[PDB]
């Protein structure tokens, strides 16, 4: 679960 958090925290700022 922080795994999963961890791989879509620099997709906060890639779409955005």
């Amino acid at each position: 679960w922080i795994q999963x958090i961890t791989a879509l925290a620099p997709q906060a700022p890639a779409p955005f």
